[PDB]
């Protein structure tokens, strides 16, 4: 088919929007409700507007391409359509960019910017707290800022299917929020914040931890623990504007160490634990016939999940904790057994590509003689602002290292943040166990990648399994709606939340729109977790030489006795009860 795109002739055969098309042909067309491949349907933001002959105006994310179309993006109708457009958003937005959280990478401001736009009416709310929504653990809402634009409930119902995030009628006058207004922790949500990571301005961020932090590390008598995610070491660098894929690991622990912590740690030790404990039960699980299948419980956006849509599924989760919480555990005891801290004096933050992190730190078993696990969760974006704040030069810092009691880890550790991580290294220790041998190929490439569903049968010590691998929390629905988890008998699942897993997580630096069709993030990302266990020296968690001091000499056998005792978490279904 043929149409005119600014007096310029095209003969295609695509069959797709005009925003797309134009996209590809190094045409510029402006958006911003659009995303996901998907726009709000019931109130567009039409900042896409193009001009089609004989038609008028239209909008192009939503409207396919037909043979003889003769299309204006630049005229001056329509650049008056996408600036009145603007400048109403402008007329329910407060335009402070100042002490704004999205200041440095906002998608309003630059459309703001590139159309000249400016309020018939200034926004300027005397009142902000009817506005904020902070009584989540790990989610705010600033109403503020919030253009309405749908992008966080279209991608909520995408990444999820739980519609936890609606359009809700409040007073007459339209909102986003939870169901009925509820906090989000007192509904069906997960936290996963992916609801934060689509949204093109600061109307949706984490619950701040940055208060806790401060305060801790200011705190005379305190001892503050920091250790960060796997997938942290991969993503910072971004907003630092050091590119995408960039191992920054070195970078962090001098930045960590010039904010002022007294213990540089890795959260990837933790890893190694939960893979020690959960390998440990996996063997037990296999001699002892059941409960078949396990699941794994490190993320909490899918322990949430389970809790939430499939309570029958609490007793086959993994009692092992979560790299985050088992680390937290052994920093308030084998930590001050080695140290000479006093054990109420330590302060254990980690840092984390997650806001349902924050959830989990904060449950109130999460703890015990008084001391919590952990008591604060940044995430990364909160980390790269306390960076900021400070002034410290990343780019150029040189590397340092962690300190080593709990901070060495393996490659199966530093593969966590990706889906299928956690999945391989327990295989690379559960084969190891079970078979009594210290195998050599350790590579489980089917269960990577990015497919939203992966099965793969493991043959360990000589008998078969199947393992399956979700990628996401709407695939879990998938996969158990559709009735896979039927078809045959599964014994190891991995659930994660976030589809690519922890690097596409939820306290995830944002990406621009045309970025992302650019780069592909979530493969990125997790390349830089690959890449460090093919050329780290240890790849099982077992061969941990930090941890295999500290399981001997304090902890005990894995998977039983103190190790079990303290280092596990059960979640429980509600008892049976009427009504609901
Ligand atoms: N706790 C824990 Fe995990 C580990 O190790 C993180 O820290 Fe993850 C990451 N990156 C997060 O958030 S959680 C899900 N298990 C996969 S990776
Ligand atoms: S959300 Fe964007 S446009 Fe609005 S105040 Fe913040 S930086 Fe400025
Ligand atoms: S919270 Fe953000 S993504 Fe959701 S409607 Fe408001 S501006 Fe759009
Ligand atoms: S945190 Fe996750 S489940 Fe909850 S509203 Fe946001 S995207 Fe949906
Ligand atoms: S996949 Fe990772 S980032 Fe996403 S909710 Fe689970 S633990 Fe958090
Ligand atoms: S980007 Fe097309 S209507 Fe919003
Ligand atoms: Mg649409
Ligand atoms: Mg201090």
């Amino acid at each position: 088919k043929t149409i005119i795109i600014n007096g310029v002739q095209f003969n295609t055969d695509e069959d797709t929007t005009i925003l797309k098309f134009a996209r590809d042909n190094n045409i510029d067309i402006s958006a911003l409700c659009f995303l996901n491949n998907c726009n709000n349907d019931i109130n567009k933001c039409e900042i896409c507007t193009v001009e089609v002959e004989g038609t008028g105006l239209v909008t192009a994310c939503d409207t396919l391409i037909e043979d003889g179309m003769i299309i204006n993006t630049n005229s001056d109708a329509v650049n008056e359509k996408i600036k009145s457009r603007i400048s109403q958003l402008l007329d329910i937005h407060e335009f402070k960019c100042g002490p704004c959280n999205r200041r440095e990478n906002c998608e309003f401001l630059k459309l703001v910017i590139k159309y000249k736009a400016r309020a018939s009416k200034p926004f300027l709310p005397k009142d902000k707290t009817e506005y904020v929504d902070e009584r989540s653990k790990s989610l705010t809402v600033d109403r503020t800022k919030c253009l309405l634009c749908g992008r966080c409930v279209n991608a909520c119902g995408k990444n999820t299917e739980t519609y936890a995030m609606k359009f809700l009628n409040k007073n007459g006058k339209t909102i986003i929020g939870a169901e009925d207004e509820k906090c989000f922790d007192d509904t069906n949500c997960l936290l996963c914040g992916q609801c934060i990571i689509a949204c093109p301005v600061a109307a949706l961020s984490e619950k701040s931890h940055m208060d806790r932090v401060k305060n801790a590390l200011n705190a005379p008598e305190k001892h503050v623990i920091v250790a960060m995610a796997p997938s942290v070491r991969a993503s910072i660098g971004e907003l630092f504007n050091m590119g995408f894929g960039v191992d920054v690991t070195g970078k962090i622990y001098t930045a960590l160490r010039q904010l002022g912590f007294d213990k540089i740690f890795d959260i990837n030790f933790g890893a190694d634990m939960t893979i020690m404990e959960e390998a440990t039960e996996l063997v037990q699980r296999i001699e002892n016939n059941g409960p078949f299948p396990m699941f794994t419980s490190a993320c909490p956006g899918w322990v949430r999940q389970a809790e939430n849509y499939y309570p029958e599924l609490l007793n086959n989760l993994s009692s092992a904790k979560s790299p985050q919480q088992i680390f937290g555990t052994a920093s308030k005891t084998y930590y001050p057994s080695i140290s000479g801290l006093d054990p109420k004096n330590v302060f254990t933050v980690t840092v984390m590509p997650c806001t349902s992190k924050k959830f989990e730190a904060d449950r109130p078993q999460m703890e015990k003689d008084g001391l919590r696990d952990i008591d604060a969760v940044i995430t990364t974006r909160e980390l790269a602002k306390m960076i900021k704040d400070a002034k410290i030069p990343f780019a150029k810092l040189e590397d340092s290292e962690a300190d080593p009691a709990m901070g060495e880890y393996s490659g199966a550790g530093a593969i966590f943040g990706a889906t299928g991580g956690v999945m391989e290294a327990a295989l690379r220790s559960a084969k190891d166990f079970a078979e009594n041998a210290e195998l050599e190929d350790i590579e489980y490439k089917q269960v990577r990648g990015l497919n939203g569903i992966k099965e793969a049968e493991v043959e360990i010590n000589n008998n078969k399994y199947n393992v399956a691998v979700i990628n996401g929390a709407s695939n879990l629905f998938k996969f158990m709606k559709s009735g896979m988890i039927n078809e045959k008998q599964y014994h190891f699942i991995e659930v994660m939340a976030c589809h690519g897993g922890c690097v596409n997580g939820g306290g995830q630096p944002h990406v621009n729109p045309k970025d992302l069709e650019k780069v592909d993030i979530k493969k990125v990302r997790a390349s830089v977790l690959y890449n460090q266990d093919e050329h780290l020296s240890k790849r099982k968690s077992h061969e941990n030489t930090a941890l295999v001091k500290m399981y001997q000499n304090y902890f005990g056998k894995p998977g039983e006795g103190r190790a079990h005792e303290i280092l596990h978490f059960k979640y429980k279904k509600s008892a049976w009860s009427h009504p609901q």
